[PDB]
């Protein structure tokens, strides 16, 4: 169906490990989109091809509005091709760099986002495992979407894929390589609260080997403006033991959350 010759291909979005990403338009309907390009041969080294495949499985499957759309898929001799909805705002990496901290009213409302578009996902006992900010994206009402579920699997699981870059967003039994579930995403929307208030993850350090202790032993504190609410939830989302991190309903009917987030379960 699709080929390359079906596109005009236009600025950078952004480059991933993998993906090189640009909007493009459709010629015949001028439908604009993000097309992510990936290198058969970068793939085929790094043995990823798996990867790649449960990226499109799930998001072409899933239809939610806070999670972003996979159209379909092409490939030539020496590239694979992605056609994905195109997040005109941005990522929520770039927003942060840019402000520097949240308030507690966007950080309220991106984590209601985040735990609602979760909870559609581990309805189908879908984890994600890899939500960090560079795979949050924003819609053109400023709206946040998931994205990147090359990581993904369905629960429980092991790891059988060797880890990338930073430590900071996985849980201990995640970096331990023991068997893990649907906890894993708790874990991980609790870095993000925190580092959302803060303007820099709780278990930062500078070095990968101290990173993964200071993940294994659950360390860290809090500055003086972090208030009495939003410290009970990150404190209660970081539980090293997976069954004491709360459920989704609990995160979004949480005091501090309905105090402060302008959107809606
Ligand atoms: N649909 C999109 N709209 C706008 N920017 C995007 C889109 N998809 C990806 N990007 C940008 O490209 C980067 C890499 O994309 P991603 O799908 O995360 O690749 P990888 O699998 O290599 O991490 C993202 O962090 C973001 O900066
Ligand atoms: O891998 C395939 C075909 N293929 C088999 N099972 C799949 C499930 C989902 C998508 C494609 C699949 N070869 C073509 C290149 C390619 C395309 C998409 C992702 C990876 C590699
Ligand atoms: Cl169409
Ligand atoms: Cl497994
Ligand atoms: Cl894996
Ligand atoms: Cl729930
Ligand atoms: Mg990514
Ligand atoms: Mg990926």
């Amino acid at each position: 169906q699709w080929a390359l010759e079906d596109f005009e291909i236009g600025r950078p979005l952004g480059k991933g490990k993998f993906g090189n990403v640009y909007l493009a338009r459709e010629k015949q309907s001028k439908f604009i989109l993000a097309l992510k390009v990936l290198f058969k041969a970068q793939l085929e080294k790094a043995g990823v091809e798996h990867q790649l495949r449960r990226e499109v499985e799930i998001q072409s499957h899933l239809r939610h509005p806070n999670i972003l759309r996979l159209y379909g898929y092409f490939h030539d001799a020496t590239r694979v091709y992605l056609i994905l909805e195109y997040a005109p705002l941005g990522t929520v990496y770039r927003e942060l760099q840019k402000l520097s901290k949240f308030d507690e009213q966007r950080t309220a409302t991106y984590i209601t986002e985040l735990a609602n578009a979760l909870s559609y996902c581990h309805s189908k006992r879908v984890i994600h495992r890899d939500i960090k900010p560079e795979n949050l994206l924003l819609g053109s009402a400023g709206e946040l979407k998931i994205a990147d579920f090359g990581w993904s699997v369905h629960a429980p699981s092991s790891r059988r894929t060797t880890l990338a870059g930073t430590l900071d967003y996985l849980p201990p039994e995640m970096i331990e390589g023991r068997m893990h579930d649907e906890k894993v995403d708790l874990w991980s929307l609790g870095v993000l609260c925190y580092e959302f208030l803060v303007g820099k993850p709780p278990f930062e350090a500078n070095t990968y080997q101290e990173t993964y202790k200071r993940i294994s032993r659950v360390e860290f504190t809090f500055p003086d403006f972090v208030t009495e609410g939003a410290r009970d939830l990150i404190s209660r989302l970081l539980k090293h033991n997976p069954s004491q991190r709360p459920m989704l309903r609990e995160v979004l009917e949480h005091p501090w959350i309905t105090a402060n987030s302008s959107k809606p379960s």
